[PDB]
């Protein structure tokens, strides 16, 4: 469970958030395959609550009414043909698996779902699993609620409803059988792993027992043996009773630290700078390297404050960047749709909107001339600084963070083995300095700024001779003051 699966050579995956299935294939084929992308994690396939008020907001996905292959990114014809036409490429499929709970306990009984299967929240009757009362918790949970009421304590963080989300019964051979067949559905299809949504809310025990059903990956992609990739969702930021260590046993755990801190940082808020990141990582607090899942925002905390996102474009490809060339982790890049932001006083009401669309049909994805993409698809995976720090990070794979510089302030630099260099200026004044880079000598492309194409750069060339040291030039009024050089942009 703690291998991605990835073809060789690929290191991570992009969140290609509400995109439908069509736009996904054609992705891994025009883009994700050749950019060295390691697969994408979808949005959850089965069918879901269709809620018209507010008008179908993204959240609607996280209420499951059946294991039906149905949504508005697509059927089940249009999820096979993406896995297909994706694992065909190299390009894999990681599913955010929706499997703590159905849908909110007071949705209206009736077929407003993605697919049309009738439910009945009220009566805990979902007849298209089929599911019904017998395999909730309603009789488990000892909140005089019926909801969480105190994440102090564990037992009812577990077995009782988050805000109010119908609780499976997990602890049910029944129940753990009917979402192991919905999960052995998406491997039989050629899904490389799943991101396991609300695992706080799920007993580690209960995960495992699902787990233990499943079966290996699609032979005819997969090795032998291959089991799916497992990344749990937890966010542990400490002092609660329930810890991101109590997952480990099931596979990678999200590091929601890892994001908050670096956000922090990049903002110089709280008296934090990025001379401080010389020990990132396990240094920090973090969790093994070996078990983190981690990524600069997720969908859920790029619609509140404090987190870097793409409204933050500067910093957050910095962040990004960050991320990507540091060896802790397995990375996850976000990739967003624009919603109308709009505030009443550190509040976005607006946080609900859904995807681009037209009457609530989900839009295509359309890229322009340059590389860009309309329909309001913010496309930060195609954003030349952090695509190109995609290909880096695989680049410079297996190589020991090395050759460490700070200024004591907010001028850093770091190597990777003898494969990658780096080098930010988040500091108000210019970064004007020879330093070593670790590298053979030669003329190296800046992959921040350009490229290197048919012998020559593009963009900034850096000159690194015999003795592995460079000079490097960052005005802090530049667009993107960091550069960036490996092994594959030498000239
Ligand atoms: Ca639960
Ligand atoms: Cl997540």
């Amino acid at each position: 469970q703690y291998s991605s699966n990835t073809q060789q050579g690929r290191t991570s995956i992009v969140h290609l958030f509400e995109w439908r299935w069509v736009d996904i294939a054609l992705e891994c084929e025009r883009y994700l395959a050749p950019k060295g992308f390691g697969g994408v994690q979808v949005s959850p396939p089965n069918e879901n609550v269709a809620i018209h008020n507010p008008f179908r907001p993204w959240w609607e996905r996280y209420q499951p009414v059946s294991y039906k292959l149905c949504t508005r990114s697509g059927n089940e014809d249009e999820f096979r043909n993406m896995v297909t036409r994706c694992n065909n490429v190299g390009v894999r499929i990681y599913v955010d698996a929706v499997i703590n709970h159905m849908c909110g306990n007071a949705v209206s009984a009736g077929t407003s779902s993605t697919c049309g299967s009738y439910f009945n929240p009220g009566s805990r009757d979902f007849p298209a699993v089929p599911y019904s009362g017998w395999d909730f918790n309603d009789g488990k949970c000892k909140t005089g609620s019926g909801d969480i009421e105190n994440y102090n304590d564990a037992t009812q963080v577990r077995d009782c409803r988050l805000s109010g989300l119908l609780d499976l019964a997990l602890g049910k051979d029944y129940v753990r059988s009917k979402i192991a067949e919905y999960m052995n559905h998406l491997i039989d299809i050629g899904v490389a792993g799943f991101r396991i949504d609300a695992s706080k809310h799920m007993w580690p025990g209960d995960i495992k027992a699902i787990l233990d059903k499943l079966h290996n990956l699609n032979s005819n992609w997969f090795p032998e043996g291959s089991k799916p990739f497992i990344y749990q969702e937890v966010i542990d930021l400490g002092g609660e009773p329930i810890k991101s260590s109590d997952y480990f046993g099931n596979g990678r755990v999200t590091e929601f630290k890892y994001g908050a801190k670096l956000g922090t940082v990049i903002r110089k808020w709280n008296g934090e700078k990025m001379s401080y990141l010389k020990n990132w990582g396990e240094g920090w607090g973090f969790m093994p390297s070996d078990r983190a899942l981690v990524f600069v925002d997720n969908h859920d905390n790029q619609r509140g404050h404090s987190i870097l996102t793409f409204w933050d474009a500067r910093l957050y490809k910095m962040a990004v960047g960050f991320m990507l060339a540091h060896p802790y982790g397995f990375t996850r890049v976000m990739s967003s749709y624009r919603w109308p932001r709009y505030f009443e006083n550190g509040k976005d009401v607006n946080d609900w909107v859904g995807p681009p669309n037209d009457n609530g049909v989900t839009k295509e994805v359309t890229i322009n001339p340059d590389t860009t993409c309309g329909n309001d698809w913010v496309c930060e995976h195609r954003w030349r600084q952090i695509r190109n720090m995609v290909n880096f990070r695989n680049v410079v794979d297996g190589q020991p963070f090395t050759n460490w510089y700070d200024n004591g302030s907010n001028q850093v630099a770091f190597g990777r083995g003898n494969r990658g260099f780096i080098v930010f200026n988040n500091d108000d004044w210019t970064f004007s300095l020879t330093l070593q880079t670790g590298l053979p000598a030669g003329t190296y492309c800046d992959v921040i700024s350009g490229d290197k194409i048919n012998g020559n750069c593009t963009g900034i060339k850096i000159y690194v001779s015999d003795d592995g040291k460079a000079h490097f030039s960052i005005s802090n009024s530049a667009e993107d003051p960091f550069i960036a050089i490996h092994a594959e942009s030498k000239l």
